[PDB]
């Protein structure tokens, strides 16, 4: 036997198993810094759980976040181990795990003057 796997994001599952071995619900924790004067938002180094099954993307995610703090579902990056996991993008396709943490980040872009 291997007795030793070689990358975790290497041999994911699609989005139909992976449904059948993460019933779920899950449940992630979101990272909250404390920034008093560093933008307009609720960010008081705090955790924000939510738990909710595989069906929707990550936006799910973002909106409930921006639903509680002044944070808007956009400008915040969700990190998932690293991973920089968009609404774009749904949780089951990545094939999380329960109990898993997505660390919060503001995003690096130039700046969009207007829009």
């Amino acid at each position: 036997g291997s007795s030793g796997s070689s990358g975790t994001e290497d041999s994911l599952m699609p989005e139909e198993e992976f449904l059948r071995r993460n019933k779920g619900p899950v449940s992630i924790k979101v990272q909250v810094p404390n920034m008093q004067d560093k933008t307009e938002w609720k960010l008081n180094g705090q955790g924000l759980v939510f738990t909710l099954p595989l069906t929707d993307q990550v936006s799910v995610i973002k909106v409930k976040i921006h639903e509680a703090t002044g944070m808007p579902a956009g400008k915040q990056k969700l990190q998932y181990e690293g991973i920089f996991i968009k609404d774009s993008n749904s949780l089951a396709y990545y094939n999380m795990a329960s109990g898993a943490v997505i660390h919060l980040a503001l995003k690096e872009r130039s700046g969009p003057s207007s829009g």
